[PDB]
């Protein structure tokens, strides 16, 4: 299943120390982010160099060249640029085509990769120029040759010129011997690299917007038979049945389904038979979404684990190969591909988001998942709701493809080129967004929890006031069963603004069940009305009280307590230390989302994912 | 003409010093740009035109609201809860604001954005629909003045509820709004208006929604859009007429019976101009001596014969666009619609940015338009065949072993246009059901003109390395007129000095002037090369028709291999037609502003760090002085 | 005002006989379109106005290639070969055609679009630039009245060389070549030529390019786009007023002031004509009562897709108008190259043969479409949901058994496939530019390319159209049917009330539940005990028995038979008044011609499980109406007496 298969990438991501770069051992996209992100992974060359060795020296026995290339080269302009993260990620993957012992690279220029690699040292380059990665490459060399010109950082401040960043490391400017220099800017290292970080974030944030469906069926009040084996068996997608088998095991045994299922049991003929598709029709959403993203992350690690450069130099049969393994057509594709698909993910995201926001559709929920109980002053997630229209737009619109742009390029002698690099950044971008949707919906879903668990607790109020009520003004056995019938049948959030007030749904549903009772009960008559007038004063006294006090008590603090996504609600209130949303809460939307968004960002987040998912499969 | 209008925009742009905000007054798009960019320009909002209105408007809300009139956003709920009513005014304004704020910091939209955003609110609330008070415009005056703007997220509207809500965070002091005072400090909300001295606002009734409910955000990247448009338009509409001098084009192209004839507004103004730059060219004195010799291509190819026509359609556009933009910001983006004068509140949707937004669509279609030319001309220049005898990439070597001259440069430019192109997608197409399905039209016009911006950086690049390259060409057309003087002397001397007939002395004279000097100027007396190749055709041509000849022509190829290369080598040397040209600014601007000269091996300077300087001059605005001085006189 | 200009254009398409064509009037979109659609329209090509310079350009042309005179495509290659030179001049002119006839049939370019290329192509002559014969210029206006067209391949051309091959393919009786004449005989070229009375011309210096080089076809096609833009654009901003009419909305939103204080010139206009179309509006009578009755518990503002209309119609008005006048000034232009100053003596090289003009604008028109087509569907979703429906059934759904009648459903869910695909035809085909012909060709417009995507476009617009009308033609109904429904449940409710002897209080109380409870909502069993009306009955009874707790037990009584003897008449009369209405204020309404002409003129009904007629042929007559035209006149009857 993808889903272990995602697990490892995670795994693997937080507990690599050191990265192991030969020519046999696979660098995974899950490796890449991991010495982009985490500074204490370190670069480990293991000499390999016998290969590398003899292939340096075939080019140089078989023959200021290359020193012209890399000045032509240097045509980038700074506006933006490429995050250090890439930058070093491109050199990690520069380093290991090396390793094939195909380029004519000396060891030595291979060390100084390592050495810079683990002493935080990169170059400063433009973000543009590449059709895929000349020009970006180019500045790799121009640091390890000593160029003025080239700016390096070390770290997150310094920025020194090359000769300078190269001695506060210990090192000296190379002279490039024979191919060297074409060596260095042939390759798709920069394409490759953004796709790197790229597919790990799709593997992790697929997971999570897979899991954080089941979230939303349970406060949804969703059916969960919609994720049932058979369904899936039966239209037989990879994708769609591994899905499923996920959502089935998340809603298995849940105390939210079990409200789901007493809920659709009252009023059952007026309550709709199905879900909506953003729920019912998710694993058959996901699908696609989660092949693509799995097919193509082992595109861009066939990438990684490559000798992308020309001429592949053949040292065992005395021969130079003339091709374009630098031709990042692969990887340009296939992040064309997963931008579709991450617009496809946050469709899914917003439609979920929709139908949360609205009382016609949410099941009881408030409209905009307002607590109020003043909603003239309380209009909850609507900010976040209207933002979320703004993110799935511009998702949908960098979801167009790249690879159909392709220019006539370098006096027509590219006429065929990727543009990998530029369609990985907007793969990256559409990323961003998606980050932001789910934070949204994840706060989203913690405030719909609140919402449901207070929704109990306020209906076993007006239940236990209406049947003390009831005794005390000695209402008969027949009218006392259609009042509680009442209290049980009735939003809770439709009268939450005004418990006693007369055009209200609680009063309403209470009024016709007396006109009801005392025309079943016209066999005293002026009694039972002296008794039902009696019953509206100790209601008009007491409910209100009974249900403020109660909200007031949950709100300075358990259905989720049983749920699988107890990790999520946990991590998001407790660990991040957020609230019920309401006007009684200080805190902006923004600064609950916010707390939430960077815990997606810098991987936090994978704690309360995998905690969710411990036990499964 | 455009031309005019433009020239006009750039002039004002320049020349404002204070920006006046009376309701009256229309505000420009340079007016937007001039605040944006330059600090010392100030807003004047003026109390003699537009106060009695503003305090008229503001007093009307403020009684029909404790009257208990059922106005929406006053007495009723936001958006799609206007079923709602209520008499707490104070607290419905302020609720709207903590639901607003709910924007992350992920990037931020920029200073210059936020303050523009600021400018176009302030000028929304002088028509005096709004209802907000006086003290709040003045608030906004004084904060714009004093450089103070929130700090504000990029994305969140689909237009500008969340981005406006951060300027009312600001206003009414909340502690979650970070503020910026100049560049280097940064505080929050409440401790920023203490250091302008200002309290924080209670909101009165529609005070929030009025504050909230433009288009400001949308329309201010917009502005700066518009202006960038028109000035980066005449930038390359003139940079044709420097494409023919150097690439020996035919100005045929731009005569006036051709556009009079199919007379498209964008048609005729682009090729009046081009047709007065290159009227009396010396360059195209050159053209015309070029194709004399050997008459070679009848046409030039599209790149330059189409320019008018391709022009066309993406003048026009950049111009309406602008109307409609200045309309926007001259405008009353708000609701409802205050009329005191006939005692009501009108409910409508001028929050709505669909003319911002659609035309936000247009424009970055006309910009790609514009790349699209841009590389055509480049690619054109970067090939010896279709350059008309510049060397390929221009490189000038001679060495071209270790000179791959503008290569680079070449690759860059594909991949600018390439993702231009992908760049003018709409972005109106992808309009979501929003709001609790209340928005279900919305402009999405903020995220459109981001784009169209991101558009116009990429174009800027472009323009930056056409400009370039067309210096570099300049260089080399006029160092070929000098080494064709010195082969012609040379061979003319030698002839003599052999003693050659007069039928021998004309083909190899001939031959020197005819042949493209950067095809053998790598290895001047190398027998495979054009030269030396059409000098033997001669050299058994004369023979024939005047048949020790053989041995005055032996001695004439073997002294040539001894002083040609060197004489070559001389002019070239001193080296490292434009003072006629109408370009000399251009020319004179990027050789001696910016402290550049001839790319080649010899020049240690990388393409990065001179295209860096030209582009640098496109993006503050110094590139405008010899655009300005290159167009005087035109009318 | 625009509403004007496209109302001209409708006048100019129908009135108009004969289209002249004389190098100095010019042509319109209507005109192009009348010829192309209206056979009765002939081509008058005036001798008498143009012929002089046409005839001198004809012969300096002629004259100066056999001199031998240096001039492109007369005596030198086309294209990226202009160095090879030649003194062959009939030769170079049949060569040129040979090469271009390369396109191939898969699909081809209607007749109506190439008819209008071919006068598009003879208007370009006119103004004597060309060098083209006279007689060849008589041949296309012989052809054209004739009906005889060459058929066509879609694709191939970048903008027309390709397409504009097979009209001179046509003029040359090549045998490959099929032409048509009429709607059903299709015979060879030369076959075609005698049957018209003209034998094969002869190309002498320069007429096989002056055929070639132009932007007939792309302009050709955005000139009938153009025209039917306008005209569904027109019809859209109308119908916006019906919606509003239909579902009960505020007409405050068209109030001058709003528009004159954010004053784009299409909002302005379009917010001007909605103004219009609703002042002392019957319906919008019933929308004020409709707010009037539970004020404080219904909307206060409407939704975006009407109160915000004015404003998405202003750029998308103004995009339309723009790009007829870009359109028109290329249909008369003189689109060709070389361009012949015959005046004085020179042969100018230029790209007038760029269609780069038509081409963007294309683009612009395609997402205004799209724009239009978003619009609609929006209104359309508001009108098939009951919560935003204002008390009309979801889908539209007559019933009163819902069960077996789910209204227009399939209409709501084409109306989302339409839009969907509308918005993914509206990305830009300029952006798409390949370097072309050997190189020479760097930039090129694929304006005949973009045309057909917004001609295509243009298409599934008149299917949101013709389901939008169609919608709110059953709204109106069920508007009116529900203000009858009312008047019953109160009438019944009133009588009955009296009959009990019931207080002034009860009675009271109980009307008002009459009025302010939606019929929709109870319409399927309006007597059952948990539907709104026997809730808010059983509310008020109960409230009374509270109120006046004088004699009491007597009066449960009579409340307990008012509701029993409700079961008795109630839906028996709510269902006669139903059934009378299957087999009043549209009749005070400006948009009575177009319900007018959907019912009866193209006879159609209230949509329920008792008409046995399908979605579709209820639809599809109101689509071919917007298709052939016929849909102008109950719209200029609308509009009689605006502005």
């Amino acid at each position: 299943s993808h889903v272990k298969d995602i697990l490892g990438l995670i795994n693997a991501f937080n507990e690599v120390k050191k990265i192991t770069v030969d020519g046999t051992t696979p660098i995974t996209v899950a490796h890449v982010a991991a010495l982009a992100r985490r500074h204490d992974v370190k670069v480990a060359l293991e000499a390999c160099r016998a290969r590398v060795e003899t292939c340096s020296s075939w080019v140089q026995r078989k023959a200021e060249l290359q020193e012209s290339l890399i000045r032509c080269l240097l045509a980038g302009v700074f506006t933006d640029e490429l995050p250090a993260t890439a930058t070093r990620s491109a050199m990690l993957l520069r380093l290991n085509s090396f390793t094939y012992g195909c380029s004519g690279i000396r060891w030595e220029v291979m060390e100084a990769l390592e050495k810079l690699l683990n002493s935080n040292v990169s170059p400063k380059v433009p973000l543009r120029g590449s059709v895929s990665d000349l020009i970006p490459l180019a500045y790799i060399a121009g640091l390890l040759i000593g160029k003025p010109s080239v700016i390096a950082r070390i770290g997150d401040d310094v920025e020194v010129p090359a000769p300078e960043a190269l001695s506060r490391v210990g090192l000296r400017p190379f002279k490039l011997q024979a191919k060297e220099g074409l060596a260095l800017v042939n390759g798709t290292s920069f394409a490759t690299a953004v796709a790197s970080t790229v597919m790990y974030d799709a593997n992790v944030l697929l997971l999570l917007v897979e899991t954080l469906c089941g979230m939303f069926c349970e406060v949804i009040f969703g059916r969960e038979e919609f994720a049932h084996p058979l369904i899936h068996k039966v239209k037989p997608h990879p994708g769609q049945i591994e899905s499923a088998e996920l959502l089935e095991w998340l809603l298995r045994s849940s105390p939210f389904q079990e409200l789901s299922r007493e809920y659709y049991s009252i009023d059952k003929l007026k309550k709709p038979k199905q879900d909506r598709y953003a729920l019912r029709s998710s694993p058959q959403w996901l699908a696609p979404l989660v092949q693509t993203i799995r097919d193509a992350t082992t595109t861009v690690e066939t990438e990684v684990n490559s000798a992308n450069d020309n001429p592949i130099i053949d040292h065992a049969n005395d021969r130079a190969l003339h091709g374009a393994n630098f031709q990042g057509s692969a990887v340009g594709f296939y992040m064309d591909y997963v931008r579709i698909a991450v617009a496809g993910l946050g469709k899914l995201l917003f439609a979920q988001f929709t139908e949360l926001m609205i009382e016609y559709y949410s099941n009881g929920l408030p409209g905009n998942l307002s607590l109020g109980p003043d909603l003239s002053v309380d209009y909850g997630l609507k900010g976040l709701d209207i933002a979320m229209a703004a993110y799935s737009s511009e998702l949908q619109y960098l979801a167009n493809p790249v690879t159909t742009h392709v220019h006539s390029a370098e006096q027509h002698n590219q006429d065929i080129n990727s543009l990998a690099l530029i369609s990985a950044r907007k793969t990256e971008e559409a990323l961003d967004i998606l980050k932001l949707m789910i934070a949204s919906h994840l706060t989203a879903m913690c405030q719909a929890v609140d919402l449901r668990q207070l929704e109990e607790a306020l209906v076993k109020v007006v239940e236990n006031v209406v049947s003390t009520l009831a005794d005390e003004c000695g209402l008969p056995n027949d009218t006392k069963a259609r009042l509680l019938y009442v209290a049980k049948a009735v939003p809770v959030y439709t009268y939450l603004e005004s418990p006693c007030d007369p055009t209200l749904p609680l009063l309403l549903g209470l009024k016709q069940s007396c006109f009801d009772t005392i025309l079943a009960l016209h066999k005293e008559t002026d009694t039972l009305v002296d008794r039902l007038a009696e019953f509206e004063k100790r209601l008009s006294d007491r409910l209100e009280n009974e249900m403020t006090a109660v909200r007031v008590l949950y709100e300075k603090k358990v259905r989720i307590q049983g749920s699988k996504f107890l990790p999520f609600y946990r991590f998001v209130r407790e660990e991040l230390d957020t609230g019920v949303m309401s006007a009684r809460r200080e805190q902006t939307p923004q600064e609950d989302v916010q707390k939430v968004f960077d815990a997606i960002a810098d991987g936090r987040i994978t704690v309360p994912l995998l905690h969710c998912l411990q036990g499964f499969l």
